[PDB]
């Protein structure tokens, strides 16, 4: 009877994202103007040739607005997060664990209003975020913040790198094909209070990550067999998800937890092992013209490398490239707001599919590994 | 795509094919563990401190742990040996070596158990409480046992003991959403991101020092299982569910410190789960319900003896079902995630031993248990398969 149990208890249909909603902390610090304030609240004003070669690397991110957790005020009531590398994994974690559900439960409310039914219905909660590691996790505390049912089916994904959002869609896609009537509800919530660090003596490469990342949080509602007799308007089809990590490069970009807080190391052969190592996913999951792109917009370097191995025309990228221009580099957040844009504009224009017109694309995920995650999208019909 | 959703669907349950287990080789036995615990932290005095502890030792009904941390480690970093000192930095520079490594020995045994080349393995969890990294330890765990390229991860870190259902909730529906998937488990939990120094205030790191010990586990799942090839179905899973019991988040604690992992377990903790257990026993379930607790096999992750006795009592069970779990934690310890894996596997080989009808000690279903902060409850139910 247990193979009788196998059957009523599984979907039918693929998982479908039926729900998008975002969220970003109040505060916005325009990237022209973070070098002036990245280095007056460090106290590190007189150090001229170093604060226009932030200003340059914050030039070349084409980055043009980020919102931020961190204000003038928290750094002035937190010195230690503004000596070098003072111990303050401490005061990290006592503003992530809170603020990480905070900020994951504010987009989550906005994905649920949109799905508009009940609470009751979500069978399982995806949490993911890199920093704020705590016991219990986040997706506990979410789940609390929301109200959610205690038999609430929880995975909580920590320290897992810029890629974990197509992670987090591709483990929403079995938990919510493989059980009938489940409702996946997925938050990915980045705070980058776990990687700030102060002007460099040999640590540009968190200049690098000071001029790229930025805050925010997303969450959405996937799952199969869609039912629009109650009002469930499915957005994309997940088709396949893919995961692969480039052979060669496990100190590439690699990240690790300090007294201090997260170190990070992003090499310069990111951009040429992702392109030269990308259309190897891709034959594996036809014209690169005839798809829509959800690319994570890790940097600027990696997309135009990305959109030159593929011989995509701009049009492609534009989404992507938006996103890093009015919100940075969110780490896993980031793909959920992409998604999310490009099927609001597909369905505020017109188009004949959810995405831009075209019936298939793809979704990439990029992080420490290095790790790449594919994901291949079905558009669907706009009313 | 629905074609495409059908053809990539597997048809039957989700099937524990193999389980391999490792531990740290230097064992370390309850009634000398004082004299070694007290020695290595310079506190050879403390003939009353050191008293307390084997009070401790001693109600734990622990008989030996292995650990990795020894005296020849300790000496290696003494800030360690330190009472909360500036040691994460120490701690993760062992655990992302040794995570991985100490993983790999029981994927190995499970893999050899398994008999299929790592070339079929298509997912792999890895799941450990300490030792946060980037790459994280799936990855590197992946590198050493030289599996795919393509295989698809999932790192779940900083859980706690009840991640050892969480590991199997995930890997059944991984498994039968995929048809030809082969999941590997990795679960690896060593003391060092948990290892203190004797502190007669501090009550949680004294029951934390006597209780958990290190281990690493490993299981292969699968669904629509092989026999011509070689593989041997265990225990097929029916239904995974988990559930937090309200309003008690601060019974189990535990918080990241640069002096390392920080926890707490109260004394109610006991009395929580006995009260909520028959909660998550009808979820898990779903509409099955069961007249008497003993007409199942029981896989109950042994946190500690005062746990098992309240959970046992409250549900009425014989002896014979705490039998298995009595035996891994007097034998190992409390491991955190891993302990139920040893459970399992020693549930199913003196199942054969004994020429039980099933795997699952003559009975045909059984209920696999979690427990962790939340305070959370992972309730699985296990479908044991014949001769
Ligand atoms: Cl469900
Ligand atoms: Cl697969």
């Amino acid at each position: 009877s247990v193979d009788q149990i196998r059957k009523a208890q599984r979907a039918n249909g693929p998982a479908t994202v039926l729900a998008i909603g975002t969220a970003n902390p109040p505060t916005s610090f325009y990237q022209a103007d973070y070098p002036d304030f990245y280095f007056r609240v460090t106290k590190n004003q007189h150090m001229t040739e170093l604060k226009d070669k932030f200003k340059r690397i914050c030039e070349k991110t084409t980055i043009k607005k980020r919102h931020l957790y961190l204000t003038e005020d928290r750094l002035n009531q937190h010195p230690n997060l503004l000596e070098y590398m003072a111990p303050s994994l401490n005061t990290r974690q006592d503003m992530l664990v809170v603020e990480i559900p905070k900020l994951g439960k504010e987009a989550a409310m906005k994905a649920i209003k949109e799905w508009g039914q009940p609470k009751s219905r979500i069978t399982h909660l995806i949490f993911c975020s890199t920093n704020g590691v705590d016991m219990p996790g986040a997706d506990y505390e979410c789940a609390k913040l929301l109200g959610l049912s205690s038999s609430v089916k929880r995975v909580m994904l920590y320290q897992q790198g810029c890629h974990a959002g197509g992670s987090v869609l591709r483990i929403a896609k079995d938990l919510a094909e493989n059980n009938k009537g489940a409702r996946i509800l997925t938050v990915n919530s980045e705070i980058t209070i776990g990687i700030f660090h102060s002007p460099d003596e040999t640590y540009f490469d968190g200049m690098v990550g000071q001029a790229l990342f930025g805050d925010g949080a997303s969450a959405t509602i996937v799952g199969a067999d869609p039912d629009k007799e109650i009002g469930e308007r499915p957005i994309f089809e997940m088709v396949s998800a893919a995961q692969e990590f480039i052979p060669n490069s496990d100190g590439a970009v690699d990240g690790h937890l300090t007294e201090a807080g997260l170190v990070y190391h992003i090499h310069k052969d990111v951009p040429g092992l992702i392109s030269k190592n990308i259309e190897k996913s891709l034959v594996e999951a036809s014209d690169w013209n005839s798809l829509f792109w959800i690319v994570h917009p890790g940097g600027p370097a990696i997309l135009n490398a990305v959109e030159a191995k593929l011989h995509l025309k701009k049009e492609k990228m534009a989404d992507t490239r938006y996103v890093l221009s009015e919100y940075g580099n969110m780490s896993s957040v980031s793909i959920f707001f992409i998604m999310d844009k490009l099927r609001k504009r597909s369905l505020e224009e017109g188009k004949s599919t959810t995405g831009d017109g075209f019936e298939w694309g793809v979704l990439f995920g990029f992080g420490p590994g290095l790790t790449v995650e594919t994901i291949v999208l079905h558009a669907l019909q706009t009313s």
